[PDB]
């Protein structure tokens, strides 16, 4: 799909990842809806699908997991679920009006009053 | 997305559900890829996302769960996962070259040699 906030690239075409079209400082906000994350061993055995875990984060995807594979480093964190986590994404790295985004990046519980002025 | 086999409607637009464009008798076959189903209580606590369970079936979705909400009755069964269940969908009700489809319908372990002649 695609939204003025960020362009998502999940369809095969020589490039998998979620790009953002809006330069900004460390502290942006992205949106999506294709992740099922939790925190437990029974999870890796329960959500057996496109698992994507890092140290403590244990989640799974199904079309976006591969979109997150191409990530030499933690570009930004994400929170899309109904139990824990949340329904929003944060980018601790400045955006370049056309940069790529990924997920999984430790935790760092904190915020800063997001301000998505329209787009 | 959309496929000659069936047209999927997940994008908001005053209508959520998976429609089928191919009249047939009770015993059709649909295809998809957005469901994570299992059978256990720890599941409802592990897959906490868009849960969709019925009597014994305990599953969760993320874009298709709402597409299954609009279902006054069990239109057809489904099986899309890697652990149990399978990767195909069956329609025990005749198709009307433009009918809507849903999921969750008891179990009835059985088959009948599906014959998806192209489309």
């Amino acid at each position: 799909m695609f939204n003025d906030r960020v362009i998502v690239k999940k369809s095969p075409l020589g490039g998998y990842g979620v790009f953002a079209r809006k330069s900004f400082e460390k502290g942006e906000l992205v949106e999506e809806c294709l992740c099922i994350v939790r925190h437990n061993d029974d999870w890796g055995t329960a959500l057996e699908d496109y698992l994507f875990s890092r140290k403590n984060m244990s989640a799974m995807a199904l079309g976006f997991g591969a979109i997150f594979n191409h990530s030499k480093d933690p570009n930004a964190r994400h929170e899309l679920t109904a139990g824990l986590k949340r329904m929003r994404i944060f980018t601790i790295k400045p955006i370049a009006i056309g940069e790529e985004i990924t997920i999984s990046y430790g935790d760092d519980y904190w915020l800063s009053r997001p301000r998505l002025t329209q787009n």
